[PDB]
């Protein structure tokens, strides 16, 4: 299983395989960041740190906040 990490609006594309049993959180905690500085979201959809991930979700880590 592989994951791609990118910063909010950083432009980091990296196809990723997959395994079975993992979960968005795990993948996130795999980068020393369980999605604390940003709202983890995949396929344009948002999820929680415990929201399992699939389709090879990426890894967002960094102040993804914004006030519009």
């Amino acid at each position: 299983k592989m994951i791609k990490v990118k910063v909010i609006g950083r432009n980091i594309e990296k196809e990723i395989e997959w395994r079975e049993g993992m979960k968005v959180r795990d993948i996130l905690r795999a980068v020393g960041f369980n999605t604390e500085s940003a709202i983890a979201k995949v396929n344009g959809k948002v999820v929680l740190e415990d929201d399992e991930v699939k389709d090879g979700d990426f890894v967002e880590v960094i102040p993804v906040v914004s006030g519009g």
